C-alpha cells in the first residue's frame, strides 16, 4: 500500500505520522 | 459552501473543528 | 450505504445536509 | 488524528461510526 | 460518466453496488 | 496552488467561487 | 451544494457536466 | 502503485479502465 | 462498511486488495 | 475519462491546465 | 489538523508548501 | 503542479514515488 506522510499537530505537540492506505 | 465536522484528537484530548469546501 | 454529515451554508446561514454513498 | 463520523446503515439497521485519518 | 463498485456489508448481508460519477 | 471552481449554491443565490489547494 | 464542472470525454463526444456534491 | 477500477460510460457504451495512483 | 477494490502492484506483480470504509 | 480544470498558479502566472481522471 | 507537503511547481520553480486539513 | 509524496511499499521493495498533481 501507499504511506503518505503527515504532520499530526492536532495534538498538542506536533509529529511524522504515516498514513497508510 | 460545504461544512464537515470532525473530531481534531491529540495525544490525550480531541475537539471538534470545522472543515469548510 | 454510508451516510456523512455535512452543512451546507450560505448567507449566514447554514443546513444539516446528507451525504450518501 | 482526525476522526470523521458516517451512518453505517444496513437493512434498516443504522448506526453511527467513527473514520479516523 | 464514471462508475466505482464497492461492497456495502451490513448484518453479513453484502451487495456490490455501483457509484456513479 | 491549483485553483478549482465550483458553483456555490446556498439560500439565497449560486456564485462561482475558488477553491485553491 | 457546490457544483463542479467535467469535460466528460468517456462518452464518444465530449461534453460539460456537473458534479453535485 | 494502487490501481483502481471504474467502469468509463459514454452516451451509449462503457469500458474497464484502470486508475493508477 | 463499504469495501473498495483495487489492486496493490509492483515489479510487473499485482494483487487484490479491499480497503475498507 | 472526466477533465477537471484549474488555476496553476506559480509566483503568480496563472493558467488553466487539464486534470483527466 | 493534520499538514501534508508537497512540491508547488511553478516554471520549474517548485518548492515545499503545506497543506493543512 | 503539486507534487505530492508517498512510500509504495509493494512486494520486492519500498520506494519514495511521487505523485503530481
Ligand atoms: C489537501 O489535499 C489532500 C490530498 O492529499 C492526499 C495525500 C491526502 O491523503 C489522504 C489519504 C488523506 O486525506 C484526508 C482523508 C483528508 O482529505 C480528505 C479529502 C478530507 O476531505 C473531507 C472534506 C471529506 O469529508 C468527508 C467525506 C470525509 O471523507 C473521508 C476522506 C472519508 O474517509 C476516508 C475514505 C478513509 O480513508 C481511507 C482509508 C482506507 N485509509
Ligand atoms: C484530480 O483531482 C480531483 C479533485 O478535484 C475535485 C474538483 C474533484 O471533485 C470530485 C467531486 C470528483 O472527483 C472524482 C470522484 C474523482 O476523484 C476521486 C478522488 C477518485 O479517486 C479514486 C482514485 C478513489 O477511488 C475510489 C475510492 C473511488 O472513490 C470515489 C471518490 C468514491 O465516490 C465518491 C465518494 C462519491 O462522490 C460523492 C457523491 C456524494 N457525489
Amino acid at each position: 500500500a501507499l504511506v503518505f506522510f503527515a504532520e499530526d499537530c492536532g495534538s498538542n505537540k506536533c509529529a511524522i505520522i504515516g498514513l497508510m492506505v
